[PDB]
RNA sequence: CGGUAUCUAACCAGAAAGCCACGGCUAACUACGUGCCAGCAGCCGCGGUAAUACGUAGGUGGCAAGCGUUGUCCGGAUUUAUUGGGCGUAAAGCGCGCGCAGGCGGUCUUUUAAGUCUGAUGUGAAAGCCCCCGGCUUAACCGGGGAGGGUCAUUGGAAACUGGAAGACUGGAGUGCAGAAGAGGAGAGUGGAAUUCCACGUGUAGCGGUGAAAUGCGUAGAUAUGUGGAGGAACACCAGUGGCGAAGGCGACUCUCUGGUCUGUAACUGACGCUGAGGCGCGAAAGCGUGGGGAGCAAACAGGAUUAGAUACCCUGGUAGUCCACGCCGUAAACGAUGAGUGCUAAGUGUUAGGGGGUUUCCGCCCCUUAGUGCUGCAGCUAACGCAUUAAGCACUCCGCCUGGGGAGUACGACCGCAAGGUUGAAACUCAAAGGAAUUGACGGGGGCCCGCACAAGCGGUGGAGCAUGUGGUUUAAUUCGAAGCAACGCGAAGAACCUUACCAGGUCUUGACAUCCUUUGACCACUCUGGAGACAGAGCUUUCCCGGGACAAAGUGACAGGUGGUGCAUGGUUGUCGUCAGCUCGUGUCGUGAGAUGUUGGGUUAAGUCCCGCAACGAGCGCAACCCUUGAUUUUAGUUGCCAGCAUUUAGUUGGGCACUCUAAAGUGACUGCCGGUGCAAGCCGGAGGAAGGUGGGGAUGACGUCAAAUCAUCAUGCCCCUUAUGACCUGGGCUACACACGUGCUACAAUGGAUGGUACAAAGGGUCGCGAAGCCGCGAGGUGGAGCCAAUCCCAUAAAACCAUUCUCAGUUCGGAUUGUAGGCUGCAACUCGCCUACAUGAAGCCGGAAUCGCUAGUAAUCGUGGAUCAGCAUGCCACGGUGAAUACGU
RNA sequence: GGAGGAAAAAUUCU
């Protein structure tokens, strides 16, 4: 059986949406040119850990924020990445973007985060048992209430797939008021591809 | 021996270290190379791209002038068990009995010293092990003394025990006397029920058989029924984990001849007993020889069926055999898978054959005891299942048997048999397992309970006809690819004339239609004309970067690009299905040697692992339920573009005026078996009140752990494998729309609850700025023209249709039905032939309610009538939503 | 729960 993104689940009952403009005979427009942003911004910050960006629009005018665990990368020694990216933005949208940097406390806390770090540590040939259960236990001891992670593909380089998953805690799917984060990235191998599911249960 | 051991002086760190191993057993790891190859290996086994196991290098461990390998012996091995094992199910109790030799043997007394225990004498050479002393500079080595070692000969002692002799006694054993029961065995005779065959009356067309059939018997007269006769085998009810026997085994009745057992007495003898190799005998069934008998059944055999085949199971027949007498054979899951004898060790409850006592007039009831036969259970034993006074417990005597699986109960030899075969019984070779009990799952062509529009009760359909659409098949240059029981087939496709387009024909291109960098130029593109089906070529006007930067731009060249090319069985992601089915686990305790178990089993109740009551468990978590959306009632806040009541106005809620009422949308209230009666221990169930609403009120979103190598490399991404003047790229035309046929899903009808004509009411939810498109005018009509109001609670789409009221038709393949075809037109579009939709006039097919069969639905549901939207220049009977009218039935599993 | 007797149904394959 098939289960709802989690994520989608709660747009609108708990949550907020990532894009918030509003518009009208300029909408197909405007998602495309988020897009565009959202792809070159995450093309470039790769490496800084960023864990959301965010759009809003009024008149002219591009707002831009990026929740990310360490600003010292993308918030540079005194504004030369900020400004590269908001030039490079500008020639990107031909509007005027203002960039606005917030740093992520307990970034243990965030399910993209720990996909990220499990995804680097299979790439770099490390088992897929012992990842797993390291992120679980920083995880659980960041502060969390739930911790469920799932690593799916051709596990160990082996002929056959399989999936193999974790968990520590409770992380109730089906409350709506309940605050799942979840995330899923994949890790580029050279037998395939894999899969890393994360769910995390915070406090809420 | 011999200038030998030994000793004395001078020089010298200089002339002197190797082997095996490093994953576990077992002490000691890193890197490189290789890639199921090279190879290692005593075993577990390592080697397929990250090798502490292969080779090497570094390091480390063990030993040392030695270190490794092989061969033989002992240990570990309790794996021949005297010390020190076993035989219910793992290998291991002969099928049973009678018994020679042998082994063992109740109680007491006297006597003997064969066994037993002990003292003395002689001897058990030297060397060797051991103890104490010594000698070599130590040690090895050597010497002295001592000790050890025998079922040893002579001889002296003791007499508890085993043995011998002589006596004595009954508990063992047997006889006597009195009763009891029994399918114990052999011989002869007899009885009834039933089957088969034969003869004769009545009677006519089938009988028999199977999951269905057929072979077969029958009109030459069956099957059926009544009467009589012949012959053979087996003994219904009684009948019972009842009885007898050593075992195999023994069921009708009567008689004759015979074996064994139990209880009662204490009369009699006085250990006369137990076991028992070799021998002798009995021994289910099948089989063999001779002679009878032969009704049923039935190996072999034949025919009919089933099946792909059917040397079988099923059906119709049928010979040996089953029966009797005599003689062989000597086997079985011959089993309680448990050898015989003796004694000891809690209880409860049936039954068979006896004995004693108490109640009681008898009957009967109660208690005690002997010998059998069942069940439940304590200690104890067992790996566990389990056994447990009928031991698999505790002990002793005697016999038989076992030592990893296969080869194999086989071969050679021997004995027995008429034969079939029986008894005794190996080895080479090969494997590292074979096996017993229990546990958690996963399956079963095993079972029980419960639920679901699963069946039942109903309503309307489908299968019949015409058309619309998808699939198979067939055809074709191509008819592009994918989906295949449920869970493929109005499915991807929420729009195939061109484009989409991936397919085909012909015409063209090669750093390229699409990206980064390179080298020169920097704004190239757009436009006109000529040729061409078009892609493309040929001339002119031509290209205006900005501030060396950058993105754009033309030329030439690579590095490269480009694949809807393959594998969904290498994958990520997304989805279907069981199924919104009710499950999936954990913590702390207890029970188990252990893996494990309980909670989670049992009885009720629920929509539900929902809850209650029990119970060695007490709780919790993800799934159920709740939080979210919508609908039904209502309060406050707010009155425009919404509403209009009381007021003036108008073609008009129009204008003035007002939020009263509907309405709109934010925040609250409200329903919880909350209260009452009954029922129940409780959960709960049946009714009642109030309330807009009553039993999770109606409906959504929500899909746990898992299943199907389920679907998708063609939405996307991706390992590996393929093409690269082509499997890439551009164009015009065609095809995906073909048509003997079969299937799936739909639409329209077969008419009077109806057709035609005229009149006339009542919605909801939605869409609209390169868009919706009003009034008026023109047209029979599809439409044209016109341009108002609208970025919308304002304007437009927008006529709702069924329903209702009048006139007509009058049961007719028709004034039903509309397919099919002829002509003339309308729109969109460059273009409507293949191949769009719509209109007018003409034409007027099948079709009379649909076979075997099959589908949906439990209430504002089914049925029926219209409306809107996405895709979209145009195109839907499809899909997704909206309202109008509005049922029947559910006894039940 | 344990022991004894005992009916009726029955296609082939995966
Ligand atoms: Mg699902
Ligand atoms: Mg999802
Ligand atoms: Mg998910
Ligand atoms: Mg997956
Ligand atoms: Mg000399
Ligand atoms: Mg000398
Ligand atoms: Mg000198
Ligand atoms: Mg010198
Ligand atoms: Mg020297
Ligand atoms: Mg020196
Ligand atoms: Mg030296
Ligand atoms: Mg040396
Ligand atoms: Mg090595
Ligand atoms: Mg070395
Ligand atoms: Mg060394
Ligand atoms: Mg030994
Ligand atoms: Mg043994
Ligand atoms: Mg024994
Ligand atoms: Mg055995
Ligand atoms: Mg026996
Ligand atoms: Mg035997
Ligand atoms: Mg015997
Ligand atoms: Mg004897
Ligand atoms: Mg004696
Ligand atoms: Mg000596
Ligand atoms: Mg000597
Ligand atoms: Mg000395
Ligand atoms: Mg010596
Ligand atoms: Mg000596
Ligand atoms: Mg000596
Ligand atoms: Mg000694
Ligand atoms: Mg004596
Ligand atoms: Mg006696
Ligand atoms: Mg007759
Ligand atoms: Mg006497
Ligand atoms: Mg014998
Ligand atoms: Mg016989
Ligand atoms: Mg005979
Ligand atoms: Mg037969
Ligand atoms: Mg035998
Ligand atoms: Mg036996
Ligand atoms: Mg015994
Ligand atoms: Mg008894
Ligand atoms: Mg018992
Ligand atoms: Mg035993
Ligand atoms: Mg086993
Ligand atoms: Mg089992
Ligand atoms: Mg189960
Ligand atoms: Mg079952
Ligand atoms: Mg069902
Ligand atoms: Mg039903
Ligand atoms: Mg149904
Ligand atoms: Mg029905
Ligand atoms: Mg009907
Ligand atoms: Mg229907
Ligand atoms: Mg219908
Ligand atoms: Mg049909
Ligand atoms: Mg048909
Ligand atoms: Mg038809
Ligand atoms: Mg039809
Ligand atoms: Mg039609
Ligand atoms: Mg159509
Ligand atoms: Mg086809
Ligand atoms: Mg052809
Ligand atoms: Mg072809
Ligand atoms: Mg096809
Ligand atoms: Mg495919
Ligand atoms: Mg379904
Ligand atoms: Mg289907
Ligand atoms: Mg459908
Ligand atoms: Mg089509
Ligand atoms: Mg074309
Ligand atoms: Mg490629
Ligand atoms: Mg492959
Ligand atoms: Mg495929
Ligand atoms: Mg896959
Ligand atoms: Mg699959
Ligand atoms: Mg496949
Ligand atoms: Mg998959
Ligand atoms: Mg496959
Ligand atoms: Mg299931
Ligand atoms: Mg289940
Ligand atoms: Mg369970
Ligand atoms: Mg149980
Ligand atoms: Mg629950
Ligand atoms: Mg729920
Ligand atoms: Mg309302
Ligand atoms: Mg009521
Ligand atoms: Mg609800
Ligand atoms: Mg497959
Ligand atoms: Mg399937
Ligand atoms: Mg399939
Ligand atoms: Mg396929
Ligand atoms: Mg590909
Ligand atoms: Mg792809
Ligand atoms: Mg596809
Ligand atoms: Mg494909
Ligand atoms: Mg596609
Ligand atoms: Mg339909
Ligand atoms: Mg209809
Ligand atoms: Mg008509
Ligand atoms: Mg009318
Ligand atoms: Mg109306
Ligand atoms: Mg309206
Ligand atoms: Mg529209
Ligand atoms: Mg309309
Ligand atoms: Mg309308
Ligand atoms: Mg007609
Ligand atoms: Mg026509
Ligand atoms: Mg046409
Ligand atoms: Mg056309
Ligand atoms: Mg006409
Ligand atoms: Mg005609
Ligand atoms: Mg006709
Ligand atoms: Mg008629
Ligand atoms: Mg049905
Ligand atoms: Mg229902
Ligand atoms: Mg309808
Ligand atoms: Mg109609
Ligand atoms: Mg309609
Ligand atoms: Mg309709
Ligand atoms: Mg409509
Ligand atoms: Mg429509
Ligand atoms: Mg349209
Ligand atoms: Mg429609
Ligand atoms: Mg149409
Ligand atoms: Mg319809
Ligand atoms: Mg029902
Ligand atoms: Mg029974």
């Amino acid at each position: 059986g098939q289960k709802v993104h989690p994520i989608g689940m709660r747009i609108g009952v708990i949550r907020d949406w990532d894009s918030k403009w509003y518009a009208e005979k300029d909408y197909a427009d405007f998602l495309h040119e988020d897009l565009r942003i959202r792809d070159y911004v995450a093309k470039r910050l790769s490496d800084a850990s960023v864990s959301r960006v965010e759009i809003e629009r009024a008149a002219n005018r591009v707002n831009i924020t990026i929740h990310t665990a360490k600003p010292g990368m993308v918030i540079g020694k005194g504004g030369s990445e900020v400004e590269a990216l908001r030039k490079n933005l500008n020639e990107l949208t031909q509007k005027r973007v203002h960039i606005n940097i917030v740093e992520i406390k307990r970034a243990d806390l965030d399910a993209k985060l720990v996909a990220e770090n499990i995804a680097r540590q299979l790439e770099g040939r490390v088992s897929f048992r012992r990842a797993q259960k390291q992120a679980i236990q920083r995880t659980m001891r960041a502060g969390a209430k739930g911790i469920k992670t799932q690593v799916s593909g051709r596990l160990g380089g082996a002929d056959i797939a399989r999936a193999e998953h974790y968990s520590e805690g409770t992380v109730p799917l089906h409350t709506l008021r309940a605050d799942i984060d979840y995330a899923w990235e994949e890790a580029d191998t050279t037998y395939g591809k894999l899969g890393v599911k994360v769910w995390i249960y915070r406090g809420e």
